[PDB]
């Protein structure tokens, strides 16, 4: 079953989102898991406020923390993200050839990238995770200026 | 529209050449305000300098710009010595940068170049001989590094 590790992947992604939230950042987390054995290649969260970073989205920080892997490794992984990916994080999934992307929720944010991934041959799974929806809803409500000056 | 294109590509090439001297992939970029030609940021590929999986030349350029107001990006041109991969294409789209000027797409090209135009962005390929030469040399001298990356 392709979804064997999906509860583990989204649980780690949410923990990263909650950790980033406690650090004062945007609560978006992710992790990359080897589909073969469920091992975690890397995990991360949005670093826009922790590091003043314009590019360290949750998915980008996750892939950066994985390090430079062999191209064959990416081809049998799933990228977990608590929030539907923007066009840049979509492009990163495509560029590395990660075949599966499991999305916590796309209620608080959605780009054309979710559909573009499927156009480019990737599998996209939206789990509608209530924990992810709640923590991002709170961020948008409490920090609307930070959100709408960013990808909001 | 193309008033600053020689300035932008010259800075992008200098970043690529600087990255070459540091031992990295010779891909450079810069972001320029279309209004007055001021440089918002510049950078080069940091895959080998920092062991980075994501700091492509275009990504490093945007990182070096810092967190800007969304209105600022909407009137810029991103200059890159090499045609962008799907990730750097997505960064241009996500920030709404309306213009991308590409040094060359002979040594590398992805579906992103056409996708940028599909999404309403202007793409200009200048066929810069300096950029073609320095990337041709890198591919020849470091084929393992190139083909284990986006090659
Ligand atoms: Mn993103
Ligand atoms: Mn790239």
């Amino acid at each position: 079953m392709a979804s064997k590790w999906d509860q583990k992947g989204m649980d780690i992604a949410y923990e990263e989102a909650a950790l980033g939230y406690k650090e004062g950042g945007v609560p978006i987390g992710g992790c990359l898991i080897n589909n073969k054995d469920g091992s975690v290649l890397g995990r991360g969260h949005n670093m826009r406020f922790q590091k003043g970073s314009a590019t360290l989205h949750g998915e980008i920080s996750t892939l950066e923390n994985c390090g430079r892997l062999e191209g064959k490794v990416y081809k049998d992984t799933t990228l977990y993200t608590t929030l539907s990916p923007c066009d840049m994080c979509t492009g990163a999934i495509i560029m590395y050839g990660i075949p599966r992307c499991v999305v916590g929720e796309n209620v608080n944010f959605k780009s054309k990238g979710e559909k573009y991934l499927q156009t480019r041959g990737h599998e996209v799974v939206v789990v509608d995770d209530e924990r992810c929806k709640k923590i991002m809803k709170q961020f948008i409500d409490e920090r609307p200026q930070d959100w709408f000056e960013d990808i909001g």
